[PDB]
């Protein structure tokens, strides 16, 4: 009923040892969330693989992401986004080593 | 099938007379889009009223959004987001008069 609001750069832990996820909106078949990285990368051997599509953007900091079948990871600065269709595998090659990397991620039906 | 990528700061038409909307992802009951404003505001007496929820954020620039009942516009700067539930009436009171306002909006089911 009532509108909620926030700021994506507020209450961001600097130096947390592991990535943090916080949902912003949850509806049937839909999730919008903030991700806070502090220099972590996907562990060796690890690939994400989801039955939902993902749309993800770097809002602050920086990163590299590799999609399977690509020749190399892709540089992602603030404003760069990526659509990962369901079942397309991907990994985080790196995140910024000097500051938090804040992302906005949307998970939704492949439909 | 294959992944796509882009940059929200690429191909920004500065000073376009009207607001520009461009979908980044469309699925059943879902639309992610980029919006570019260049100082435009909702016309007098206009209110949006959608059967969908909207989640919207200012990525660059600034704006004021006024939800029905608000005593003043909510000032939004980079990183600020707002969830507008389905059928909550709202309008854009102003957008930055000095630079483009780049928004990311998500429309989904209530």
């Amino acid at each position: 009923m009532d509108p909620k609001h926030g700021n994506l750069f507020a209450d961001v832990p600097v130096g947390a040892p592991d990535e943090i996820f916080q949902p912003l909106l949850e509806r049937k078949g839909l999730k919008i969330e903030r991700i806070i990285s502090n220099g972590q990368a996907s562990p060796p051997g690890f690939w994400y693989d989801s039955p939902q599509d993902e749309w993800v953007m770097v809002v602050s900091g920086s990163a590299g992401i590799e999609c399977e079948g690509d020749t190399a990871p892709r540089v992602m600065r603030p404003g760069d986004w990526l659509h990962v269709p369901a079942h397309c595998r991907h990994r985080v090659a790196w995140t910024d080593g000097g500051e938090p990397t804040v992302w906005l991620a949307v998970h939704c039906d492949a439909a």
